[PDB]
């Protein structure tokens, strides 16, 4: 039972016996040292850099001084002169107390003998010490060497101070009547240039069984030190001559075995003791740990209700990062606890103390601050914007794009999962994930941007870009230069830019159809039968032309080549929710790509009254937006939440890129069957994908729901109908009516995504409705449920007959988009009927 | 140039996401794309132990072959198919019904073994939630009540296997050969059954024919 | 209401109380330091380079010159000879602040007793520090370096400044009748090469519970300094021998771990306060600024005639 209070000073020296993290690890060496002196006596303590290292040395020295051992108070070579040998450091410390003991006798019988014996020993030390501190061996020092000191009858000849040192230790044993003398060297991790002298002093003079030595540090730096010091034993002329592949390997093998032998002779394995981080002490998800340690976050509450570190980390991250209780949130706790002990300690206390200060609210901001300063060293390697004035949406997507650059992954790259092979990149991900939940919290327009640039730009950069390893980085610089990724720009400009990117890849039989792309003819081809004709914009009605303007894009290549990029619908719905007032976002989003947007091919390519009626469409789109203010707050998006929804949408995007690609038919007018394909029906399946994309996985990662409304079974995408999708809606229907949960709060994005008047005309194209006996059964249920959700009736009464049976004035349906043609099919195969 | 030996090394540890912890079936999801990146000869729809369903409507089909429905079977078959389904999304989306997902689905079930969520959630991420993007080096009775019967039999088996799995002391050399033995074993159906498909494979009776069910 | 004259000098020493940029952050820091003194006590103010850094430090010294915390005149390694150490300066800067008070007594009975305490302790520090004064450490110091003493509560023997200087800081507190000692720094972004000795002195001889130290600057420059120095720990041949990509990544990762832990243990996370940029003060175009900041644009315009800075 170990109790931790976060409002304690948290000093390295404030960790008392009660707060000692490793209670058993402190005493595990005590049994050895008591038995070691009783029967190379080099003790080492292993621990992660800055992970309970300080609390270990302080706890051990207090325990021993509390069998009789004088523990020399800790001496740290880092905070010591570099030139001064460590033998000088220890001898000064030993001489201190032993002659301190000889202060009050004042010519006692033992005093004169004991003081003389220690002073004589120091004479041998000093007369041998200068030999250690010699630039070169001078002849006058051989006079000391030739003249053998006839005192104390040492065995090893000459002025070797190795044997001279131990008779000093036994003198401190005699004067201070202690069975052993303990020395506790501190870390040399910060500066081991003078620590090399520490290692040599250990292996050269500390040989007597009566002195026990304790050292600390991390094995990796000592391994690098020895290899660096063993390399110095190689002459530079040799290291600069033999540049053979074998010669380097044989020398490489040599130094590798040098450090293994040196360490295994320096630090015996059985004497080595390693430090247990709390992750081991808490163990796996549910497995009971060796010891339980709790942290308290408030001074008002007692220690009775102490909560686990796994719970405290779990509670903080869960709603701090807006993560639902699940696999993703429970596995973030593992990542935090495997950091250095102090680092995760400093992060958690920083948030909890700031939580206490803030309460006296943008919760993700508070947790962002805790991880920002503590975990800032990884930012510079990752190139993240450490400046606090650039925390925008355009820069963050660039940083998300930048995070992908160092990870070289695109499937799991945009999930922002902090599990990369590099800890620095792994750490960079969580802060990047944390930043997403901060700026995008309580927003829907910014959510749609992350679908395009936050998670769609990385997706499109994989399929329609990559189609010499340094070329990968070279095209990246081309992408940041020409494509202007991360530069602030309208999603309409991005969509037309993205439309060109998707249009780069050509398809078979030269048909202009791609993933979510729809082609409109620009040339008046000869011998053109039927109602199919060149694309025209004036014929659409008020809402239709405005909706068409929300899905219109034109490239500026050598030949003008029109398209119906679906990303414009995403772009039109993204920027529209940023303002939601003043009737301003309409005035520029509908007309920016057609006229005042510059769209070109990439360098790597190788190519009535008009005003009055149109006012109703302008007013109608924004009237519903009177409620978004109170509903958009309820969204608490996370990086995984944005990543998960887009990944499914891209799966739902290409449902028509191939299945309705070759199925182009001459009689596709008023397409009644799933086999029949036209531009209107193709876009219907795409617009149905956008509304339904978030549906399935939003119930899985949203904190307001602890259950699943989708159900158990198989879930596919709407490909040629909504037979699957409508059944899922009805399943939710009995799972939203049984519970007293309105669909305007439990699924706010779903509530506020399908009610948009921008996409309303596209949903039921007159030429794109599946009029068949098997499909229309589910179509009626689909349309009755959806019109129930929007509240006010969407479609009028007359259009039901015309839509289901087969140029009436409709203001809620795209009309002429079916007449627009696709070039290259030639319509050779007619519609098969069976 | 031999940097390619290291650029292939560097790229694979990124795309495959080795060392990136996830569900076991998810580990095979990118494996499906790596399997499916190479189209075979004659575009014959048989791969290394992988089922390649048809979603298009080819004209004038005799026999009994058509689109395979998804809402007319039982939960037992639905549960196995959900645990035996893979998804990859290209310019031409190609739904899959791989076998490795069955090994992947059962893997995490033995771990969680409780909370009545892994038996429900581990099955369904691949079908819609887990979408594998094209690799960079390319050139492209109630609905849910019936599931209780499958759960009850699975729960009894889970009770059995949790108290039996305590005496397992495997070896890597054995396991390495176990996968290898599994590795060569799937190669037979991939190659030999490539030309074994025939027009009269309607519920075929002989090993000479190879229908969609025979391959799996 | 915050009004600042543009024709005014606007120098860091001329910033008036009403003309100060971050009106809430200084007192938040003053609350923090006084909160810590109740029970490493190292404070760092991460400010934007050339953006209200020294003037914010001047705000702290003015605030605490009004428990009681003595405020040292602010020091800076930049405005000093390059070879000059840092501990020698803080002792010099502390000595003048104890010599001015004692000379005020002018030979009193208490004055003699207190000054006897000071001269006794300084002589103790002179020998231990004298090794750092000269580049080469002569062997004669080792015979002179060793000296038996149980007084002053010597933590470790020989001559070490960790426990000597703590008592020196302590003796100031009884004499100056203050419960804390404050050392304030200035920008080292001008020349951060010499800032290493400040970082070493602050981690070696600034550890008492009764001392508070305030620094500033751009923390990325500290990372640039720390990262470069940590590479010096590796021998020259060690870098030359290991040239392959895995070894540069091995040292690439390891030095990141060193500076990461070093920065946290030197400057605590809860002790870092950022100086807000003018964009953060004004907020968004439609947002409401945290503090109303104006400009005294004309010599003859009225104070209430000040228009928004945007």
């Amino acid at each position: 039972k170990i109790i931790i209070n976060l409002f304690a000073p948290n000093l390295p020296g404030s960790t008392k016996e009660d707060d000692l993290i490793q209670k058993s690890l402190r005493d595990q060496l005590v049994e050895s040292i008591r038995n070691s002196i009783a029967y190379r006596n080099v003790f080492f303590v292993d621990g992660t850099r800055g992970a309970g290292k300080t609390t270990f040395i302080n706890s051990v020295v207090k325990s021993l001084n509390s069998v009789n051992i004088k523990c020399l108070p800790t001496i740290d070579p880092t905070k010591l002169p570099r030139h001064e040998p460590i033998l000088v450091t220890v001898t000064a410390r030993l001489n201190k107390m032993v002659s301190d003991k000889l202060k009050g006798y004042w010519a006692s019988n033992d005093y004169r003998k004991q003081k003389e014996q220690w002073q004589n020993h120091l004479a041998q030390l000093q007369r041998g010490l200068h030999l250690l501190t010699d630039k070169e061996y001078k002849p006058e020092y051989f006079s000391d060497a030739l003249k053998l000191d006839a005192q104390l009858d040492y065995s090893i000849g000459g002025q070797d101070l190795s044997e001279i040192f131990e008779e000093l230790v036994k003198r401190a044993c005699e004067i201070l009547d202690c069975k052993a003398i303990l020395i506790t060297f501190d870390d040399i991790d910060t500066q081991f240039d003078a620590g090399w002298d520490v290692l040599e002093s250990i292996r050269k003079f500390f040989n007597s069984r009566k002195l026990v030595v304790v050292a600390t540090g991390d094995l990796r730096l000592y391994s690098q030190l020895i290899r660096g010091k063993q390399y110095e034993n190689y002459s530079k002329t040799l290291l600069e001559q033999e540049k053979e592949s074998v010669r380097l390997a044989e020398r490489g093998y040599m130094v590798e075995h040098l450090e293994q032998q040196y360490l295994l002779k320096l630090f015996p394995v059985q004497k080595r003791i390693q430090l247990k981080t709390m992750l081991q002490l808490v163990g796996e998800k549910g497995k009971a740990g060796k010891e339980e340690i709790k942290v308290k976050t408030e001074p008002g509450m007692q220690d009775i209700d102490a909560i686990d570190v796994r719970q405290a980390i779990g509670d903080a991250v869960r709603e701090g990062l807006n993560l639902r209780e699940g696999s993703d949130a429970d596995m973030y706790v593992n990542e935090l606890l495997k950091q250095p002990v102090r680092l995760l300690m400093q992060v958690l206390q920083d948030f909890y103390t700031k939580k206490y200060h803030a309460t006296s609210l943008s919760v993700p901001n508070l947790l962002r601050n805790a991880l920002y300063g503590s975990m800032l060293s990884s930012i510079y390697r990752a190139g993240l914007n450490y400046e606090q004035h650039r925390f925008g949406m355009d820069s963050l997507c660039k940083d998300i794009f930048t995070y992908v650059k160092q990870d070289r992954d695109f499937n799991t790259g945009f999930y922002l999962r902090p599990q990369s092979e590099s800890e620095a990149l792994r750490n960079c991900s969580i802060y990047l994930a944390s930043q997403v939940s901060e700026n995008c919290q309580g927003s829907l327009s910014k959510f749609l941007q992350m679908l395009l640039v936050g998670c769609g730009s990385v997706s499109i950069f994989n399929q329609f870009v990559t189609e010499d390893r340094e070329k990968f980085e070279q095209l990246i610089s081309e992408y940041v230069a020409y494509m202007s990724v991360g530069r602030i720009e309208s999603a309409s400009h991005w969509a037309n830019r993205c439309c060109a990117v998707v249009a780069n890849s050509p398809n078979d039989e030269k048909i202009g159809v791609f993933l979510g792309m729809v082609q409109l003819n620009r040339k008046s081809r000869q011998h053109m039968p039927g109602g199919y004709k060149k694309f025209n914009i004036d014929t659409e009605n008020g809402l239709a032309k405005a909706a068409m303007a929300s899905s219109l894009s034109t490239v500026a290549s050598n030949n003008l080549m029109d398209f119906c990029s679906v990303f414009n619908l995403i772009g039109a719905i993204a920027d529209i929710s940023a303002c939601r007032c003043e009737r301003s976002a309409i005035t520029n989003a509908f007309n920016k790509v057609i006229a005042q947007t510059t769209c070109i091919v990439p360098p790597w390519s190788e190519a009535q009254d008009d005003a009055t009626e149109f006012s109703d469409a302008i007013t109608k789109v924004e009237q519903w937006l009177k409620n978004v203010n109170e509903i958009e707050i309820g969204i608490r998006p996370s990086a995984l939440l944005i990543g998960k929804v887009w990944s499914r949408f891209y799966f739902n995007l290409n449902n028509v890129a191939d299945q309705h690609k070759t199925r182009l038919y001459r009689n596709a007018e008023h397409g009644r069957m799933a086999s029949q394909s036209n531009a209107a029906k193709i876009m219907r399946f795409n617009v149905l994908a956008f509304l339904h994309a978030v549906l399935v996985e939003e119930s899985l990662y949203h904190s307001v729901s602890d259950r699943e409304y989708i159900g158990e079974g198989l879930r596919l995408n709407p490909v040629t109908s909504v037979d699957e999708f409508e059944k899922k809606i009805k399943i939710i229907g009995e799972k939203l009516k049984a519970d007293n949960k309105t669909w305007k709060n439990t699924h706010p994005l779903f509530f506020l995504l399908i009610s948009c008047p921008i996409l309303h005309p596209f949903i039921f194209p007159v030429g794109g409705i599946n009029c068949s006996v098997k499909a229309l059964n589910k179509e009626t249920s689909f349309n009755k449920l959806i019109d129930e959700i929007v509240g006010d009736k969407l479609l009028s009464d007359e259009e039901w007959d015309y839509l289901t049976k087969n140029q009436q004035i409709f203001q809620n349906t795209i009309t002429s988009l079916n007449s627009s043609t696709i070039v290259g099919a030639s319509y050779d195969k007619d519609t098969p009927a069976r």
